[PDB]
């Protein structure tokens, strides 16, 4: 099948620039369990020609893999040999001979960007008086619409955006990460998949709810949703609402309202990106300057 092609395909071929002795990398905790498997803090010796040792993630597959969470680990792969920016988390090799394949990534201090900011909750007084401020809020929203710019910019479909999918790193910067499920768009512009997808509904766009289609104006839905999250410090989209209602919810045009703690002009652009029709959207260029617009 293609995934058996694949994997022999990656077997055979040696890709010196990526892989690394795996003698020379020491794995410690776990950092969680996603999907395609879990990530555990590790130390690499002699990285990428730094000297002694590095402070790292790693990405492997979780017991009693399948099929499809090879193929997101293969595909998280070959994704990251492609992709550089400030904002993305950055790929420094692989695993994979004499062993299950690893995945070596910069590693991020403060975790993902959800947990960090239901963390935050928790300093202070009470959800009346709030440790991060709005304006940290906001440039965490523009750092990830400056990195999803430049994966547009490339023509590929994040398809999975969420706060759970962003990590926060050294200086609170973000990271998106999570590539397993992106795809590329070069040649038509969109991915449609036959099968129920497997991003969770609340952050779906409602054409790739009915019709399967993402594109980079799906992205922006879900970049949307973010936006809902960032400003709710980790709320949880359609509280009380089950995914099944979505379906019809959605088409008879209703959102979320607007939360506390978010201006008027946080919550327009929020709306924007949940318009019905995609090309109504904005752009993440224009999202990084209406952003930009609201920074004091
Ligand atoms: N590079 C990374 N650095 C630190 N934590 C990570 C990293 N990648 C994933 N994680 C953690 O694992 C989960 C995502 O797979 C999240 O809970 C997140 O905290």
């Amino acid at each position: 099948g293609p995934l058996s092609l694949s994997v022999d395909a990656f077997k055979i071929l040696a890709a010196p620039k990526w892989e690394f002795p795996r003698k020379n990398l020491v794995l410690g905790k776990t950092l969680g369990e996603g999907e395609f498997g879990k990530v555990v803090k590790a130390t690499a010796f002699h990285l990428k020609g730094r000297a002694g040792y590095t402070t790292v993630a790693v990405k492997m597959l979780k017991e009693n893999a399948s099929p499809s969470e090879l193929r997101d680990l293969l595909s998280e792969f070959n994704v990251l040999k492609q992709v550089n920016h400030p904002h993305v988390i950055k790929l420094y090799g692989a695993c994979s001979q004499d062993g299950p394949l690893l995945l070596i990534v910069e590693y991020a201090k403060y975790g993902s960007l959800r947990g960090f900011l239901r963390e935050s909750r928790k300093v202070g007084p009470g959800p009346d008086e709030r440790a991060l401020t709005m304006g940290d809020l906001i440039s965490f929203a523009w750092q990830i619409s400056q990195g999803m710019q430049y994966l547009a910019e490339m023509k590929l479909v994040h398809r999975d955006l969420a706060a759970r999918n962003i990590l926060v790193a050294e200086g609170r910067k973000m990271k998106i990460s999570d590539f397993g499920l992106s795809r590329d768009v070069y040649e038509e512009d969109f991915y449609v998949k036959r099968s129920q997808g497997r991003i969770p509904v609340k952050w779906m766009a409602i054409e790739s709810l009915f019709d399967h289609i993402y594109t980079t104006q799906s992205d922006v839905w879900s970049f949307g949703v973010l936006l809902w999250e960032i400003v709710t410090l980790g709320g949880n989209p359609y509280p009380g609402i089950p995914p099944e209602r979505l379906f019809n919810l959605l088409k008879t045009g209703h959102r979320m309202e607007r939360p506390d703690n978010c201006s008027e002009e946080m919550y327009r652009l929020m709306l924007q990106c949940w318009k019905q029709e995609p090309d109504k959207r904005p752009v993440f260029a224009d999202i990084s300057k209406d952003l930009e617009k609201m920074m004091v």
